[PDB]
């Protein structure tokens, strides 16, 4: 779904700055790649960083990218392959997850991903993501987890 992004949203600088691990997806793109951690430096108004993922052709694999920011809208740039490589825009931000919407060659039709703060974030912080989601006109329902990391017992 595309969404309704709000309209004047604050992506206030180095509010990404840090770790995250993007457990969220719509649709769900776990199939292909999993336990995604992401590390950002700020660079200005912009990021540097690395994304190290579970490939299932190439196992844990590091790669480099580059955020670019302009108001709500940033260029996802990674080093070594392209199919992420997008405008993604920003849904949602807050202390514990953000929320980005693009059309990378991976998902063309639109592919909305939720980073946390934490690796397996509490029902609190998910509850708050389903409201954040609810008011850009999409739906948590929709969305599928990275399950390959262990949550629970
Ligand atoms: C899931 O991702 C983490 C990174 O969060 C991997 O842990 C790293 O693994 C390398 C190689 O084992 C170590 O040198 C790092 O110190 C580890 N980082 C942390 C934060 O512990 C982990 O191996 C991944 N697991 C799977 C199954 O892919
Ligand atoms: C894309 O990103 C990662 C940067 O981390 C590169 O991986 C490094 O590769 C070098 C040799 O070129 C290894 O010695 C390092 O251990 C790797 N670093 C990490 C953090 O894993 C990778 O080379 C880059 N690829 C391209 C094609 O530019
Ligand atoms: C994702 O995980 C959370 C927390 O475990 C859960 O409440 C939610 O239902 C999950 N979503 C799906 C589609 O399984």
């Amino acid at each position: 779904k595309e969404p309704c992004p709000p309209e004047n949203l604050q992506l206030t600088p180095r509010a990404l700055v840090g770790k995250w691990y993007l457990r969220t997806t719509s649709p769900d793109i776990f199939k292909q790649v999993s336990n995604i951690t992401e590390f950002y430096s700020a660079h200005g108004n912009d990021y540097y960083g690395t994304v190290t993922d579970y490939s299932p052709e190439y196992g844990l694999e590091a790669h480099r990218v580059n955020l670019t920011v302009s108001g709500r809208t940033l260029k996802f740039y990674m080093n070594d392959t392209h199919e992420y490589d997008s405008k993604y825009e920003i849904l949602a931000v807050d202390k514990d997850y953000f929320i980005f919407y693009g059309h990378p060659p991976a998902a063309p039709s639109g592919l909305a991903l939720i980073h946390y703060r934490q690796s397996c974030p509490k029902e609190d912080v998910i509850k708050r993501v389903k409201k954040a989601l609810k008011n850009v006109c999409l739906d948590y329902k929709y969305f599928g987890n990275d399950t390959s990391v262990p949550c629970h017992y």
